[PDB]
């Protein structure tokens, strides 16, 4: 339980989509609150623990952020084996990215068949949207949930996780609870603690607030 990171429950979530969609940025936002401006490719898979507090208690989503560079196939089976839910990400400003969604939601279903999957249309903040919400019909055919999200502006940032939690747990009434604040560590040390801090600081310094089309 503890090894898994499941307070009570742990859910294996596979995050897939084309390169440059914002999968990594989405995960980073949830973990730290920072907005990653720099696009650095994810190689293979990066496993990131994310905990949310709900009405029924804390739940952990072990997010498997996968590489969008990799070709669809049997090579990628390990990532999807025993997945409980998935998020397929596309960029609303890229038609090509949207076109590849059926390929992602084919490779995925080959391994896990029917499991809750949410399609997220990233970068909705940008004014010149190419893939209109009205146009998207893929979700209807495949019985997937669709959410307009913006990593940059945090628009509907928590919705995919919440929806997935509701279906997996089985309570349609599940709601996010703030979570009692736990006192921060004093921080004396230096061995395990050092070096890692610099990485976060750099991300923060580089990041300027994303005013794309916030005004509109």
């Amino acid at each position: 339980m503890a090894a898994q990171g499941e307070p009570q429950v742990q859910f294996k979530l596979v995050l897939v989509g084309d390169g440059g969609t914002g999968k990594t940025t989405f995960v980073k936002r949830h973990l730290t609150g920072e907005f990653e401006k720099k696009y650095v490719a994810t190689l293979g898979v990066e496993v990131h623990p994310l905990v949310f507090h709900t009405n029924r208690g804390p739940i952990k989503f072990n997010v498997w952020d996968t590489a969008g560079q990799e070709k669809f196939g049997g090579l990628r089976d390990g990532y999807y084996i025993q997945a409980q839910c998935a998020i397929i990400m596309f960029d609303v400003t890229s038609r090509v990215t949207y076109k590849n969604v059926p390929n992602w939601h084919r490779d995925l279903v080959r391994v896990c068949e029917n499991i809750p999957i949410v399609l997220c249309g990233n970068k909705v903040d940008i004014k010149d949207r190419k893939v209109k919400a009205k146009s998207i019909v893929f979700h209807r055919k495949k019985n997937l949930q669709y959410y307009d999200i913006s990593a940059k502006s945090n628009y509907n940032f928590e919705k995919p996780f919440l929806w997935l939690a509701r279906k997996l747990i089985g309570d349609p009434n599940l709601e996010f609870v703030a979570m009692p604040a736990l006192a921060p560590p004093e921080v004396v040390m230096d061995p395990a603690l050092a070096a890692q801090y610099e990485h976060d600081l750099e991300v923060a310094q580089t990041t300027a607030l994303p005013d794309e089309d916030d005004d509109l």
